[PDB]
């Protein structure tokens, strides 16, 4: 089998991507956030606190006939935002773009924090990460992937972001007109439970590359591409006028700048991220300062190639007995 679905920027900056699942019977379809950093399914749902409900869609699992209460399953998720969510488990049917896994694991969310409340555009998540991450106790759950994997074609699914468009999450299968030249094949640790992966390096605009080895997570959930601070400031000293702000939590710059662009490489292959990629546009309406897309991951404890690094590239999640990650430009 296979299963192919598109997936949309929440918002003008690309804040993060919505792709319509469909969760029981008859179908109730949520717009969920892909998360390869993640490895839970969780939903808003006719269970969430009333006041912490504002414009998501709900699932309510009473209206379909394939719910099932998982008896005594609760789950809890902090994020590396400082978000976070919880409640109970059902296990129903849910398909994504025409691929349909019975018996996944829905988490219902009892309460979810201000964050999740504030966004209308995002009805829960759908995580891709390992499912060692999954957060179900007493018994841990599969994510969508690992129980779709084996009816699958192939074993692996693809991450194709739209830069201010929408893209393409594509499983079971590769998509040989989606990119450019060849993909590259790099080793993935799954140690951490994520598709931890190591950069062989990366160049500033027109400048050298700087062979280094970088290691790092391909997370779709994660909005921004987060390096090591040489690298961070590296980037900015070409931005005249960029400057670490405190108070604003980052590397800002002047939006009358023209960004140069980042290259990261993968082995012997290189990704450009265009410079508009990291423009991340006023940091409060009106504002002159722009917030910048590539960020220092000193304060997170492991770098994340996030969506400003995948949008750029044509990315596959190999799931095969030994995992691994493919990048082609595109
Ligand atoms: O939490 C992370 N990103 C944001 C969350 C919010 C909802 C989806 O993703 N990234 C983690 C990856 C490893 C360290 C932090
Ligand atoms: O990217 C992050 N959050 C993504 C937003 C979009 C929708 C959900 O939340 N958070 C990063 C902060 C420092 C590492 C994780």
């Amino acid at each position: 089998s296979t299963g192919s679905a598109t997936t949309t920027p929440i918002d003008s900056l690309d804040d993060a991507y919505i792709t319509p699942v469909q969760i029981g019977t008859p179908a109730q379809t949520l717009n969920l956030d892909f998360d390869t950093g993640s490895s839970d399914l969780w939903v808003f749902s006719s269970e969430t606190t009333a006041s912490e409900v504002d414009g998501q869609t709900i699932y309510t699992p009473s209206k379909s006939t394939t719910a099932k209460l998982l008896s005594g399953a609760t789950w809890s998720i902090s994020y590396g935002d400082g978000s976070s969510s919880s409640g109970d488990v059902y296990t129903d049917t849910v398909s994504v773009g025409g691929l349909t896994v019975t018996g996944q694991a829905v988490e219902s969310a009892k309460k979810v924090s201000s964050s999740f409340t504030e966004d209308s555009t995002i009805d829960g998540l759908l995580g891709l990460a390992f499912s060692t991450l999954n957060t179900v106790s007493p018994t841990q759950q599969k994510t969508f992937f690992d129980n779709a994997k084996a009816s699958l074609d192939s074993p692996v699914f693809t991450a194709d972001l739209g830069y201010h468009a929408p893209g393409t999450y594509n499983f079971g299968f590769i998509d040989t007109t989606a990119y450019t030249g060849s993909i590259t094949y790099t080793a993935v640790s799954t140690k951490q439970g994520f598709w931890e992966w190591t950069s062989t390096g990366y160049a500033v605009g027109s400048g050298t590359f700087k062979s280094t080895s970088i290691d790092g997570i391909a997370d779709t959930g994660t909005t921004l591409l987060y390096l090591p601070a040489t690298v961070v400031s590296a980037y900015w000293a070409q931005v005249s006028g960029a400057k670490s702000s405190s108070s604003v939590g980052g590397y800002v710059f002047p939006c009358s700048a023209t960004l140069p662009s980042f290259t990261f490489g993968v082995g012997s292959a290189r990704i450009v991220i265009p410079g508009d990629y990291i423009d991340f546009g006023p940091i409060s309406t009106g504002s002159s300062s722009c917030f910048g897309g590539i960020q220092s991951s000193a304060g997170i404890g492991i770098n994340i190639f996030g969506d400003v690094a995948l949008k750029a590239a044509f990315v596959v999640f190999n799931g095969a007995t030994t995992p691994t990650l493919g990048f082609a430009s595109k």
